[PDB]
């Protein structure tokens, strides 16, 4: 089986990678980062993140294992410990598989670009105000007046979207949501203010009111998009596919990421 | 077909259900208020809640139906200028169902009793504070100690939950969300604060530390039980059946009922 | 000089108070527990009010001082080993004095009642709904309808106010602050939402509008009153004094409280 | 006296500033811009911020007021309606002033600069993360990671500062208020997280931890500044005075301008 190892690059990872490369040679695997199988990463989520992105385009062909060198992550929740009895079983292989849905954001111009989002998508103003007409499955549903949106996954809802108020769901429940970046609501202006929760296939469009320059944020990518005509946001009909190798519950992740470990 | 129609009890609304059963007349239907199978409420959502309430034995024998006599309701979403023509459509039949799921909520003493809830279900103190534990499939989450807990239903994610902060979940997404109710949060005492959305087959229960008396509340009931040995929330395995004869999308009826109308 | 101690009633709280009634016996110090001139209390800040309630009549005459028995609190902020020093400097004098503003709460009947209180004072709903009219300077503000309200001390904030998402205010900012419980907020009802702090000698009155029965809360005291007219809050005319002997600031002792010590 | 009048630019704005400099040239009234004595500001909030900033080193020589050609601003609170009642007795003088505090803000270099905000002062990241040393007092009170900090006037908490759950406090208050923008709390990372307001002569200091560059905003102006050795806030000795000519509540103003009016 095919399979590579991205490292975040500080002392304590690189030696864990070796190690482990050493280790997967004592059995039938190749170390092959073009088109592997196996993709391991070594650091934290953020180190997983970059490994999901430039392996976005054979998602239905990967099987994705995090390894966290510093405190515990929600995509790398492995200790370093476990790295010796990590390259074994998924050497042998005949383990299982989950998957957490993901979400497509497209943008269209007067062109069009799609992007893939494990954690959110965000949408921010360039320089002067963010207003966005919001719609709701070619319905409109509130004029957006405030710093930005953000959409999430449901693995990414303990990301960024935690930080601004939104709602934790569990990443079984193939759904996305969007939270707001303070709205401004007065006697005139109106925002639901509120989380919003959207299944599949529910599409949620933003559609610019004056500037169409938006800093528009993908994970850990922030690109600055000129003259959009709308931003499409929608339950991705692709899936990322996690080695399952032991029982490491959501809301245990949680617990020991937020209460107290 | 058998069907019986509640009244909010006022001078409008107990006038047209008159109109309605004078109309239904006109048909073979026979008003049938001990088994029916279309159960008409006329008012609001609280003269919803107890029809639902009243005929919760029946659930997959009714199909319901609100209409508002006074502002927009989220179950009672028809107004009384469209009951003659509803009262037409519901005699031929030929109509579609919707189905939204319900929240089951367990009380266990040193007996056990079984409620059934479409908006939330809520947990306070008797007097004293509320603290309480609370276990996520087993697994002990974190110690609570607030005003209280609230359960709902995704329906009833636009009611009491929409007040606490939660989030907004459409009602297609057959999961629950859990909510906090001014939770204290020191430098020994910590919980999550955010909102958390539970899909199937996840049992969160409540167990006591200290008093183990609680204002449980289920919809408009809210009844004090006595020596409470824990309290269990999981999405019901039975459903609420809308007669659907309209186009009336979830987002549209957020938008006319918070936005504007 | 006069003075008592109040003890929490545990077995460690009861032995430092004899240990320092001990070490007062060296000096010119009358246990004196009906006009006394300092009340030490021992415990937490929930012995604290307390020991201020039962001398709420000779505050201008009471210095004040809390030993924590437990964790750190915002008024018995001094460490049990600290005592032996505590009552040396206390029996000299000579030290200095801190005031803290405290909140009148006016409740009239078809009587009229009037009430002290350290951290805040709360209006909730009596079985029922909860609506009042929110009236500042004898000029209408809102229609709240939700749980309750609370307006607390700026000692107070850190209290239940911070749970409802108030802001936390220096007590030396002669205030009040009025923060919302679950608040109703549709395209009919509408309210602030946001916290609001008022400056002396401003009035806020609330005026039912149905039940004229509420929940009234004075700090740990809870008290359904009936037929009430309407509710008086102002920043009261007199403060809490405390006996200064060290420096401990208050953003200190927030410090400590919420993020670590 | 002399006088100047700032519009907004608009066809609407620009004919009523003809019209009150007409009807001024009926009186002993000098239209001077460079030293004048009573500065009008015709269109809104944001007109009047831009006719503060362009006199600050003026303060206490200007009689500052407010018209507002739109809805209806917190600076800008009276209709064009009573503009030809408003030059009359500007024109006769003998009217009062009410005064509202000021935020200073101080940047240093490894040079430094001081502003003056009348809404509020902004402090966000360049590109990257956003951490940030939080000192009070010169006791350092916390670590703070999240999108940036939000240090506003009373007068400013109904502008952005309302937007980020921040309490409104009267303008007679002198305090300043500190509100986070969606703060990282996991089980490693700890904010307060609750609004805080600090009295006069508090000095609230902000340190950099990694980057030194931080897009530092006052009211409506926004610049990057480089290599930044720390951020001190507090409040201002300068007033911005404001002439009285009716009664026209704070409270009032805050009604009429998210409840309605
Ligand atoms: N879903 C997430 N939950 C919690 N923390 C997260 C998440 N995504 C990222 Br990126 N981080 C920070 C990465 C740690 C530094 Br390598
Ligand atoms: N899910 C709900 N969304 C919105 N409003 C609700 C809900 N449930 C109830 Br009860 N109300 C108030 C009932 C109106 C007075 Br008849
Ligand atoms: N202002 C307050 N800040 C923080 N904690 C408080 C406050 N008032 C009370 Br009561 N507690 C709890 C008392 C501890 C158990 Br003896
Ligand atoms: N303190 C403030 N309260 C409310 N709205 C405000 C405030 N400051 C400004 Br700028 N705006 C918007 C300006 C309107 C467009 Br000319």
């Amino acid at each position: 089986m095919k399979y590579m190892i991205t490292s975040k690059g500080d002392e304590k990872s690189d030696l864990l990678r070796l190690n482990m490369i050493a280790g997967f040679g004592e059995y039938d695997m190749e170390y092959d980062d073009v088109e592997p199988e196996i993709v391991i990463s070594i650091g934290g989520d953020g180190t997983f993140l970059s490994a999901f992105h430039q392996y976005e385009e054979r998602l239905d062909e990967i099987a994705f294992i995090g390894i966290h060198t510093g405190h515990l992550g929600f995509y790398a929740d492995w200790r370093p410990a476990e790295a010796d009895k990590l390259v074994k079983l998924l050497a042998k292989g005949e383990y299982q598989k989950v998957s957490y849905p993901l979400l497509k954001t497209t943008v269209k111009y007067g062109k069009e670009a799609t992007y893939l989002a494990l954690n959110e998508s965000t949408v921010k103003s360039s320089g002067g105000p963010f207003v966005v007409d919001v719609v709701i499955n070619d319905i409109h549903f509130e004029r957006f007046r405030g710093d930005g949106l953000c959409m999430s996954t449901p693995s990414g809802t303990t990301a960024y979207n935690k930080s601004l108020g939104g709602a934790l769901m569990h990443p079984s429940i193939e759904a996305m949501q969007l939270t707001e970046m303070a709205s401004i609501n007065n006697r005139v202006y109106r925002t639901i203010g509120s989380p919003l929760v959207f299944p599949k296939h529910h599409v949620v469009s933003l559609q610019p009111v004056n500037d169409k320059d938006f800093q528009i944020s993908v994970d850990h990518l922030s690109i600055l998009h000129r003259d959009v005509q709308e931003i499409r946001y929608e339950v991705s009909a692709k899936k990322i596919h996690f080695a399952r190798f032991r029982s490491f519950p959501f809301w245990r992740r949680v617990h020991d990421s937020f209460i107290e470990d």
